[PDB]
C-alpha cells in the first residue's frame, strides 16, 4: 500500500496512513536496532538560513501566498538581514503562526484542540528583569481571567549573538516551595527543592508551609537573576474538597489554578526564545495523579487510603486505584465548585481524538508521543490507549533547554 | 552507543549495553517512532548457518561448557547437517534452553521473572491433527494444576521448506464464542468473531451463551484444520462475585484460569516453531480491563457502574474509573475464592522490576516494551510507569505470524 507509515486505531478497526512525517527535518532518538520511545529526554548562517527559509515557506503557504511576489521578497529580506547582521527578525504576523504551530507540533501535548485560539503576548522589546516581571503579571492575570482560563504565550527576545540570554529560571510561573528537613524529608513539594533552595540563595525569605508560592527569578542579559514575590492576589488557588468523603476538606489540600510552564525554549525559524512563558488550563490528572500521588511528589495515596479506612498491608486490595480514583474525583469537583476551568482525562481523550481527525485531514498526520498522551490513571478507558500513534519532530518546536544555573 | 536509562522516581541510572547484541531491526528510524503500533508493517544456508551458530553458542555459554570439545561437535554436526539438507534439528536440551531464552527476551511480558520456570514439552514427533489434540490436552491439565497454575509451552513441529505448517488456528487454548447476532451486535466476546464463523463452517455445532468455550481447530501440514472440542472437565473456570456488592454475582460473568497464547511463531536458532502454545497465570487487568471493560469486548463498565448507581451522565463523575475498580477487584477476589493463581498488577510490576535489576546485572540491560508493561489502569501508580525502558528484537524469540486461513 502507500510508502507511509500505516496507523490503526484498535477500538473501531480504522486505519489511515500518516504522510506529514515527510515534513520532519529533525531526527528522533529511534533506530532500526532499539526504540527509546519511552525515554524523557532527547548560530552558523549556513543551517540558520535554511531553516528560516522553511519557516517562511510555511508562513507563505498558511496564507496562501506561496511563490508569489510577497514570498520571494520576504525570502530574500531575511538572506540579506542574516548576511549582514548573522541573525534575522520575525513580523509580528510570523511570531503568531510561529508559537501556533509550536503548539500544534507538540507531541506530548493532550490539549492540542485548542491550538488555533492561543493568544500571543509579544513581549520582544523587554530590556530588564523588571519589566519581565510586568510581563508575566499581565500574562498571569490574562490567562486566569478569575477562573475562565484562557490559552497565552508571553514571547520575550529571541536569543541574540554574544549576548545573554533571557530566561526565566523557574519551570513553572506557579510552583510551590519544596523544604528539605533535618531528617531528610522534605515538607511541599520535592520536585522543587532545588529551586528553593536557589531562591532562598538570592534573598529570598522562605515560608514553611507545604502550599508556599515561590517567587520568581528572572533573568535579563548578562545579569544576576533577580527575584520577584507574586502578588497573592493574582494567584489563584482551588483548595481541594470530596463531593461525598466529608473529611478530604480537613486534609487541607490546594493546588494553583494556572498551568504555566515556563523553563521551555520556542525555537521558529532557527530563531529561538528562551524566555517565552506558556499556559493553558489543567488536565485534573496532572493534578490528582502526579502532583499528588506521586511517590516522588506528594505522595498523598497511603495517607488518603487510611482515612478510607481502606488495607493498606496487601497489594490486592487495590487501595491505590480506590485511593487515587477518589483524589482525582476531589480535583474535579473542587475546581469546577470554584469555578476554575478544568478538564477530566475522558473529555481531554476524546477531544485528542477529534483533533487527531481533524489533522489528518489538514496535514495528513499528527505527530503524538503515546506514552505522555495516555492518562496516568485508567488508561485503556480513554479513546487514546487504542489508537497507534506515530511521534517525529515538526519546526516550529517548544524544546528542552538546559538550566540557567 | 549504549543507550543511558533513567527511573525517574528513585532517580537512578544504568545503561543498557545488551541492545548490542540485537541482530534483528524494529519499526522505529531517527525520522519517526513507531513504538506504539501493536503488529509490524529454504533460508539462505548462510543466513540459517550464523543463526545456528549464534544459537550453540549461546547455549553452550549457558552450561558453562563454551569452546569445550562437546561445544566444537556440535557446531560441526549442525554445520554438516545445514550443508547437506538446507536445515538442522535442535537436541532437546538446546529446545529448552531457547524456549526459555524466548520467554526471557520478550519485550512485552510483564511477567519475566518467572523466566527460569518453565515446563517444556517436546511434541516434535507429532504427525497429526489428532496427535496435536492430544498434546495439547495435556498441556492444559499439567498447566492448569487444578487451579495451582504451572508454566509450560508444548513444541509442534519445526516448519520445514515446500511443506505446509503445522498450526492451531485459535488465538488461545481457551477462548469464548462470540457469536454475530441479526442487527450486528454480538453475544459473548466480539474479538472472537472469525474463528467462531470458521468452527461452525468447519462443523461445529454452535451454542448460544455469553461464555461457551470454543472448539480447537488443529492443522497438519497441507490438510484442512480438523475440529475437537475441549473436555468441559480440562477447562478450569472461575464465576466472578464481588466481596461486598453482593449483587455483582448476578451478572453471571465467568473468565477461564489459563491463559494461553497459541498463535505465535518461536524462533530458536533460526528453526521457527509455528505451533508452540505457551501458558503462565493471568495478571488481573487482562480480565478486569481488558476482556471485560474494552468497547469492542465484553463492554460491561455501564452495566456495572449503574449497579452502582453511579452518574453514567458526565465524565467528570469518574464513574468508569470507579466501575473499572470494582470489576478488577471482583476478579482479584474471584480468582483467590476458587484458588486460582492469579497476580494483581501492582504485585506484577513490583516483580518486573526486580527482574529489570536482575537482567541488568546478569546480562547488562533487558529489551521492553513502555505501552505493553505498563498496566491499563492506574499506570502511575506502578513503580514501571517511572522507569525508562529500551526496546529491541533478541533471538531466540516469540514473534506474530500471518493468520493461516
Ligand atoms: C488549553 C489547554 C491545554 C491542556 C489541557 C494541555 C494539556 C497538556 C498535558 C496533560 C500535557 C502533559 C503535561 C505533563 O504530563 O507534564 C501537556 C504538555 C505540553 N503542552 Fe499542553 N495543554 C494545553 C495547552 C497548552 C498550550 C497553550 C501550549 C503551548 C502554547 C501547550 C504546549 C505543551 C507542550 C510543549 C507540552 C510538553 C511539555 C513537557 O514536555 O514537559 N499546551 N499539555
Ligand atoms: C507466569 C505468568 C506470566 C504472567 C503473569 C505473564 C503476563 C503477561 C502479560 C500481562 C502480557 C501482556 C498480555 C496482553 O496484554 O495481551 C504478556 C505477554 C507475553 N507473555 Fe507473558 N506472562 C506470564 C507467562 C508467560 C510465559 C510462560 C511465556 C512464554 C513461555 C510468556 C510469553 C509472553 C509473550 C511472548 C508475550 C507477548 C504476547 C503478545 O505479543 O500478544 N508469558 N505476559
Ligand atoms: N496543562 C499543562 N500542562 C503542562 C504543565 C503542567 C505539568 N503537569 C507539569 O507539572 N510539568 C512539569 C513536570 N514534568 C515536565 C517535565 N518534562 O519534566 C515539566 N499546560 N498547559 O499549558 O495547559
Ligand atoms: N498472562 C498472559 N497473557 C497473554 C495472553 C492473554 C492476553 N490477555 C490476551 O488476550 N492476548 C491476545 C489479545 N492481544 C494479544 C495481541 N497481540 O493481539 C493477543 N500470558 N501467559 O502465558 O500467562
Ligand atoms: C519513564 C516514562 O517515560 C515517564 O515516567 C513518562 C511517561 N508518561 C508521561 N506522560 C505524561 N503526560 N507526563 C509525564 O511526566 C510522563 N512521564
Ligand atoms: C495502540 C496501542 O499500542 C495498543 O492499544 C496497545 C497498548 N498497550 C497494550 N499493553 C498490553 N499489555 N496489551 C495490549 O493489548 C496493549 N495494546
Ligand atoms: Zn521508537
Amino acid at each position: 500500500g502507500p510508502k507511509f507509515p500505516r496507523v490503526k486505531n484498535w477500538e473501531l478497526g480504522s486505519i489511515t496512513y500518516d504522510t506529514l512525517c515527510a515534513q520532519s527535518q529533525q531526527d528522533g532518538p529511534c533506530t532500526p536496532r532499539r526504540c527509546l520511545g519511552s525515554l524523557v529526554l532527547p548560530p552558523p548562517a549556513e543551517q540558520l538560513l535554511s531553516q528560516a527559509r522553511d519557516f517562511i515557506n510555511q508562513y507563505y503557504s498558511s496564507i496562501k501566498r506561496s511563490g508569489s511576489q510577497a514570498h520571494e521578497e520576504r525570502l530574500q529580506e531575511v538572506e540579506a538581514e542574516v548576511a549582514s547582521t548573522g541573525t534575522y527578525h520575525l513580523r509580528e504576523s510570523e511570531l503568531v503562526f510561529g508559537a501556533k504551530q509550536a503548539w500544534r507540533n507538540a507531541p506530548r501535548c493532550v490539549g492540542r484542540i485548542q491550538w488555533g485560539k492561543l493568544q500571543v503576548f509579544d513581549a520582544r522589546d523587554c530590556s530588564s528583569a523588571q519589566e519581565m516581571f510586568t510581563y508575566i503579571c499581565n500574562h498571569i492575570k490574562y490567562a486566569t481571567n478569575r477562573g475562565n482560563l484562557r490559552s497565552a504565550i508571553t514571547v520575550f527576545p529571541q536569543r541574540a549573538p554574544g549576548r545573554g540570554d533571557f530566561r526565566i529560571w523557574n519551570s513553572q510561573l506557579v510552583r510551590y516551595a519544596g523544604y528539605r528537613q533535618q531528617d531528610g524529608s522534605v515538607r511541599g513539594d520535592p520536585a522543587n527543592v532545588e529551586i528553593t533552595e536557589l531562591c532562598i540563595q538570592h534573598g529570598w525569605t522562605p515560608g514553611n508551609g507545604r502550599f508556599d508560592v515561590l517567587p520568581l527569578l528572572l533573568q535579563a542579559p548578562d545579569e544576576a537573576p533577580e527575584l520577584f514575590v507574586l502578588p497573592p492576589e493574582l494567584v489563584l488557588e482551588v483548595p481541594l474538597e470530596h463531593p461525598t468523603l466529608e473529611w478530604f476538606a480537613a486534609l487541607g489540600l490546594r493546588w494553583y489554578a494556572l498551568p504555566a510552564v515556563s523553563n521551555m525554549l520556542l525555537e521558529i525559524g532557527g530563531l529561538e526564545f528562551s524566555a517565552a512563558p506558556f499556559s493553558g488550563w489543567y488536565m485534573s490528572t496532572e493534578i490528582g495523579t502526579r502532583d499528588l500521588c506521586d511517590p516522588h511528589r506528594y505522595n498523598i495515596l497511603e495517607d488518603v487510603a487510611v482515612c478510607m479506612d481502606l488495607d493498606t498491608r496487601t497489594t490486592s486490595s487495590l487501595w491505590k486505584d480506590k485511593a487515587a480514583v477518589e483524589i482525582n474525583l476531589a480535583v474535579l469537583h473542587s475546581f469546577q465548585l470554584a469555578k476554575v476551568t478544568i478538564v477530566d482525562h475522558h473529555a481531554a481523550t476524546v477531544s485528542f481524538m477529534k483533533h487527531l481527525d481533524n489533522e489528518q485531514k489538514a496535514r495528513g498526520g499528527c505527530p503524538a508521543d503515546w506514552a505522555w498522551i495516555v492518562p496516568p490513571i485508567s488508561g485503556s478507558l480513554t479513546p487514546v490507549f487504542h489508537q497507534e500513534m506515530v511521534n517525529y519532530i515538526l519546526s516550529p518546536a517548544f524544546r528542552y533547554q538546559p538550566d540557567p544555573w
